[PDB]
């Protein structure tokens, strides 16, 4: 599914994305933008043998298990595949276990380069949620 801006903002909001952590819902919406261009079936295989799924382009080394990755440690407890659907839950769930694993929201290399320092508040402009 390729959702609209502010459409992610409300759903990522009903997920208790809003501030978790500290991370104001712009964040994630920006990360959501340029990790996936708001694609839920966004996938990308690394050199390492990892592939990263979803609308947060989660990596398979650490966080899901697809079946191939040497090393895999399932953390979120999910099939990969569950990063793919149209439904949110999992990789909002998953994410929250990432930002939480020591280097907050620079565990998304899109946000770093294209949200981290910016005003992300310019992602909810308009959504007036």
């Amino acid at each position: 599914k390729v959702f609209g801006r502010c459409e992610l903002a409300a759903a990522m909001k009903r997920h208790g994305l809003d501030n978790y952590r500290g991370y104001s819902l712009g964040n994630w919406v920006c990360a959501a933008k340029f990790e996936s261009n708001f694609n839920t079936q966004a996938t990308n295989r690394n050199t390492d043998g990892s592939t990263d799924y979803g609308i947060l382009q989660i990596n398979s080394r650490w966080w899901c298990n697809d079946g191939r990755t040497p090393g895999s440690r399932n953390l979120c407890n999910i099939p990969c595949s569950a990063l793919l659907s149209s439904d949110i839950t999992a990789s909002v769930n998953c994410a929250k276990k990432i930002v939480s694993d020591g280097n907050g929201m620079n565990a998304w290399v899109a946000w770093r380069n294209r949200c981290k320092g910016t005003d992300v508040q310019a992602w909810i402009r308009g959504c007036r949620l």
